[PDB]
């Protein structure tokens, strides 16, 4: 029974050699060695059946990485768990070991404008198969993309992700948010929900303008403060961007907000592609509704020397609903997750 520094790690006999990576809310990830595939490989333990949101997370993971089949999103190679749902205390997800994350490279890493480029394409191209499977990541950011040596990409951790529900969208003023706080669309802290399409292109967005400087674009602070970082470069909306915000306490908010001039994209990134500042501009729109859409950012001059349209695919059978999990107790998700694991034993 391995132990990575005070912990259990029963993976064996198929993984040994284990080294710690790292750990958080998505449980605890290492790397080991499958004397099957003669490689060496990311465990990520997690322990989800004393929370009922735990429970969730990890069968929201499971279910969308095991359908999911695409070069710039990570696969599911394994999972390892015990043979009883009795003796099923944690769940072992094994994947394909990246050298890196674009979080970690951007603290010490200056990039070009061709690494800049073809990491953008790559998430964009994951992001269009992740979109066409009415799918929502809802939490891209430096630390969920990984690379390898040769700069290749993959979009990682489903844990927060949802089906896509526009019907459903909208809600009240300061409404609570899960999702990392500088990658979080203005409209969270307004009058949505997050479940559109539109809230993932704003992460990228955040990514494209942090790949540009090695800063983080909107550093917010705490939750209000995220929204004045926004502002403070976007701006004072449009009357025609607050016909859309009909919550009054939003609307009053913006309102009563002093005029703000948007500090143009060639002032915050002076060394940066025109073409990539007028793709960043679309972005970080605003308005959600006049927001770029994935196959238009694909679509866009910047991207010119990697757009193929045939090579970049779509996902052959789309999630129809959102899995009714939010009353489910403990139980019931755990036998969930016993089935959809059942396939690796
Ligand atoms: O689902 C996940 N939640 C968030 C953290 N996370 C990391 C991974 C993962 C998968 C495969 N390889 C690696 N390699 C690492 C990348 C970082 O630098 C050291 C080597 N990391 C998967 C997750």
């Amino acid at each position: 029974p391995e132990m990575v520094r005070g912990q259990v790690f029963d993976v064996g006999p198929r993984y040994t050699n284990l080294s710690y990576i790292g750990e958080g809310a998505y449980g605890m990830v290492c790397s080991a060695y499958d004397n099957l595939n003669k490689v060496r490989v990311a465990i990520k333990k997690i322990s989800p059946f004393e929370h009922q949101t735990y429970c969730q997370r990890t069968l929201r993971e499971i279910k969308i990485l095991l359908r999911f089949r695409h070069e710039n999103i990570i696969g599911i190679n394994d999972i390892i768990r015990a043979p009883t749902i009795e003796q099923m205390k944690d769940v072992y997800i094994v994947q394909d070991l990246m050298e890196t994350d674009l979080y970690k490279l951007l603290k010490t890493q200056h990039l070009s404008n061709d690494h800049i480029c073809y990491f953008l394409y790559q998430i964009l191209r994951g992001l269009k198969y992740i979109h066409s499977a009415n799918v929502l990541h809802r939490d891209l950011k430096p630390s969920n993309l990984l690379l390898n040596t040769t700069c290749d990409l993959k979009i990682c951790d489903f844990g927060l992700a949802r089906v896509a529900d526009p019907d459903h969208d909208h809600t009240g003023f300061l409404t609570e948010y899960v999702a990392t706080r500088w990658y979080r669309a203005p409209e969270i802290m307004l009058n949505s929900k997050g479940y559109t399409k539109s809230i993932d292109i704003w992460s990228v967005g955040c990514i494209l303008a942090e790949m540009l400087s090695n800063r983080p674009i909107f550093p917010g602070k705490h939750y209000l403060d995220q929204l004045n970082h926004i502002l403070g470069i976007l701006g004072s909306p449009s009357q025609e961007d607050l016909n859309c915000i009909i919550n009054l306490k939003a609307r009053n908010y913006l309102l009563s907000l002093p005029h703000k001039n948007k500090v143009p994209w060639n002032r915050l990134f002076p060394n940066a592609d025109s073409k990539a500042l007028d793709l960043l501009d679309k972005m970080l729109t605003f308005n959600p509704h006049k927001r770029i859409e994935v196959e238009q950012a694909l679509a866009h001059p910047y991207l010119e020397q990697y757009y193929d349209p045939s090579d970049e695919p779509i996902a052959e059978a789309p999630f129809k609903f959102d899995m009714e999990l939010d009353d489910l107790p403990k139980e019931k998700l755990k036998e969930l997750i016993f089935e959809e694991t059942a396939r690796f034993q």
